[PDB]
This record gives structure tokens, sequence and C-alpha cells, in this order.
């Protein structure tokens, strides 16, 4: 963590909400665009511990696929966490606003980058607990950076592994389940997992053995990989090292992605 003087920061627009403050877009001194989370007067001891703890963990991460911390303001009030800014925004909204605009290889490359960031976090003994496309930022090189904006607080049942829902067992292996959901989010351009099923219906379907069907136009290898992320038995899921290795090999032999999984049509259209 670098300590930044408040005279170097200008808050411009509110872009979100913090636990005890606001999240802004701004400029950091030529100027550089930044995102800024503040801790406002009246914060509790616990909030200060969590806020500066968050800053400390982010300063420890140095990876291509993890959001970069520019610095912290801790010596003056209000306190601030300052990161790089991504004009393309969060991955879920990005894909939904750009439906069908990318190649299969571009989509799989986004997944490889997300997996590499997650392998790094898991190796550093950091369990994310809220991996979803809404918590991934996209830069102007299409590079995805794992982030955590806090709960949307809506609990993300349909991204969470059964053991984490059932008995609060959050590990890198429950993050692997979440990663499989993110794979499905990417390959569908941001569709809502399980569509209109309620949270209870999703849990019931998973316990009964159902799994999300293949996205349209999805490489067979990619659907196979996401399905193995959704094994009920935690020990049977791939580790992030396995996921990175597979995605890297598929990208480097790109003909491997041309074999597509069968898509199950809901609608039959008959014509001559
Ligand atoms: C200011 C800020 C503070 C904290 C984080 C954040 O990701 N923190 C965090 C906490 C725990 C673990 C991780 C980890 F592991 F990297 F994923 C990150 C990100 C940001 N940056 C951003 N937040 C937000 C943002 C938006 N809406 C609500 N909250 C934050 N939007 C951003 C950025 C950057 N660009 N954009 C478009």
């Amino acid at each position: 963590t670098t300590e930044i003087h408040p005279s170097c920061v200008t808050r411009q627009k509110v872009i979100g909400a913090g636990e005890f403050g606001e999240v802004y877009k701004g400029m950091l001194k030529k100027e550089v665009p930044v995102a800024i989370k503040t801790l406002k007067a009246g914060y509790t001891e616990k909030q200060r511990v969590d806020f500066l703890g968050e800053a400390g963990i982010m300063g420890q991460f140095s990876h291509h696929n993890i959001i970069r911390l520019e610095g912290v303001i801790s010596k003056y009030k209000p306190m601030m966490i300052i990161t790089e800014y991504m004009e393309n925004g969060a991955l879920d909204k990005f894909l939904r606003e750009k439906d069908g605009e990318f190649s299969v290889l571009q989509l799989v490359g986004m997944l490889r980058g997300i997996a590499a960031g997650m392998k790094y976090l898991a190796n550093m003994n950091y369990v994310h607990r809220d991996l979803a496309a809404r918590n991934i930022l996209v830069n102007s090189n299409l590079v995805c950076k794992v982030s955590d904006f806090g709960l949307s607080g809506k609990i993300p049942i349909r991204w969470t592994a059964p053991e984490a829902i059932s008995y609060r067992k959050f590990t890198s292996a429950s993050d692997v389940w979440s990663f499989g959901i993110v794979m499905w989010e990417v390959m569908t351009y941001g569709e809502r997992p399980y569509w209109e099923l309620s949270n209870h219906e999703v849990m019931k379907a998973i316990n009964d053995g159902f799994r999300l069907p293949t996205p349209m136009d999805c490489p067979s290898a990619i659907y196979q990989l996401m399905m193995q992320c959704w094994q009920q038995e935690r020990a049977r899921r791939p580790k992030f090292a396995d996921i990175v290795s597979i995605l890297d090999k598929l990208i480097r032999a790109p003909d491997s992605l041309k074999t597509l999984a069968d898509f199950d049509p809901r609608v039959s259209i008959r014509l001559p």
C-alpha cells in the first residue's frame, strides 16, 4: 500500500455504494482515472478494521488478472481506497450490451485470464466467496481483472457451491464452482444463471442432479470443463491450476475449440 495525499485525488461522479461511504470515479495526479471507495465519518471500529484490511490485502496482490491498488488514504479523513479504473466496466453488463460481438477465442481468452487471477488468489490462500461476472472488470485490452465490490445485500445462491450454502464451507473449491458459473455467464453473453428459477428451485434442482445446459455455439471442451466445476463432491472438482492449464492448451491449439457441444432447443420451428 502506497499512501496518497488527498491533494492528489479529485472525486468526480458517484458510481456505487460502500459499506460506510460512497464509491466514486475520479482522477489521480498527467492525471490518471481511478475508482475511489471512501469511509465516511462515524464509521465503527469493525468497519475501519475491514476497510484497512481490504486495502492491505489488495496491496499484497500483484497479478495481471487482479484489480490493481493505486494507494490508500489513511492519514486523513475521509479514508479512501484507490484503484485503477476500467471504462468498459463490469463484465456482466459489458457482455449483455455487446451480445454476439466477440469470437469464441476472445471469450475463452477472457476465461483464461479470470482463471489465472483465481489460481493466484487460491495460491495466496485468499478465498473470494463472491466470484461472479458482476465482480470482474474489463479493460480496453479485453483483459479481465478479478475484483470484489461487496454483495449487490443479495446473497448469490446461484453462484455458490452446495457446501458453502449448506454449512458455510467456503474454500478455493467452492470458488471453482463459482468459476464454472462464470464460464456459463461468459459463453451466454451474460444470461441469468437458471433463468427465472427461484433460489429454492435452484438448490432443489442442483440437489436432484440437474445442471445448466450448454450455451449456444459453445465448444465441447468448454462445456465439459464447466460441468466438472459443478461436481457435488468438492474433492472431485478441478483445481484452478488444472483449469488454467486446460484453457491455455485450448487457446494455443485453437482448432480444439471448433468442435461444439449440441445445443438443446426449447423451440421447434418447422419449415420446408
Ligand atoms: C475502489 C475499489 C475498491 C475495492 C475494490 C475491490 O475489488 N476490492 C477487493 C476486495 C477484496 C478482494 C479483492 C480481490 F481479490 F481482488 F478480488 C478486491 C475495487 C475498487 N475499484 C472499483 N470499484 C468499482 C465499484 C463499483 N461499484 C461498487 N463498488 C466498487 N468500480 C470500479 C472499480 C474500478 N473500476 N471500476 C469501474
